[PDB]
């Protein structure tokens, strides 16, 4: 704060400020499906008959 | 989900979507009414005699 340094002494010295440092790498994400070929041989729920 | 497959394990295969039905044929009406031209000498109940 500043507390009360008497006009007779020196004081401390205050250590300024700072320093707070962080990683955040990787991630990743990879959604792979399929086409199954012999799946359009039959009806699918649409495409009316 | 796909979640989170990391890109060395490339990842594996979902199965897509499908299917519902329901049957129910017509259903029918018909309500047949006559004229029977004999029934008109008499006055209806409108036409003041």
């Amino acid at each position: 704060m500043a507390l009360y340094v008497s006009p007779i002494v020196s004081g401390e010295v205050i250590r300024s400020r700072g320093g707070s440092t962080s990683e955040f790498t990787p991630g990743y994400v990879k959604p792979k499906h399929e086409v199954n070929p012999q799946m359009t041989l039959r009806r699918l729920p649409d495409e009316d008959p």
